[PDB]
């Protein structure tokens, strides 16, 4: 599913991720944004040979099983297929765990690189919530 930025902003919501960790909801549609413009089918292969999956391109070193990423500690407890889902449900569960790690939403690089420090509360103007 290819969320609209409301659209999707509205599903995090309803999932308690605005402020979660004290991160606003526009960090979290930020990150989406950028890390799979907005599509839960999304993955893409790293050198190291593991894959990032959905909509917040959780990692299957860590993160998540796909069956092929040898030494995959899989923390959140599911297969990475899961991630790909019309239901953020998965997604945002497994976010929750990461964002709590230790480093914050510097996981995920392209949040780091592209929202972090910016206007963010830009991605959820204009939205019913
Ligand atoms: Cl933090
Ligand atoms: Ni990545």
């Amino acid at each position: 599913k290819v969320f609209g930025r409301c659209e999707l902003a509205a599903a995090m919501k309803r999932h308690g991720l605005d402020n979660y960790r004290g991160y606003s909801l526009g960090n979290w549609v930020c990150a989406a944004k950028f890390e799979s413009n907005f599509n839960t089918q999304a993955t893409n292969r790293n050198t190291d040979g593991s894959t990032d999956y959905g909509i917040l391109q959780i990692n299957s070193r860590w993160w998540c099983n796909d069956g092929r990423t040898p030494g995959s500690r899989n923390l959140c407890n599911i297969p990475c297929s899961a991630l790909l889902s019309s239901d953020i449900t998965a997604s945002v569960n497994c976010a929750k765990k990461i964002v709590s790690d230790g480093n914050g939403m510097n996981a995920w690089v392209a949040w780091r690189n592209r929202c972090k420090g910016t206007d963010v509360q830009a991605w959820i103007r204009g939205c019913r919530l």
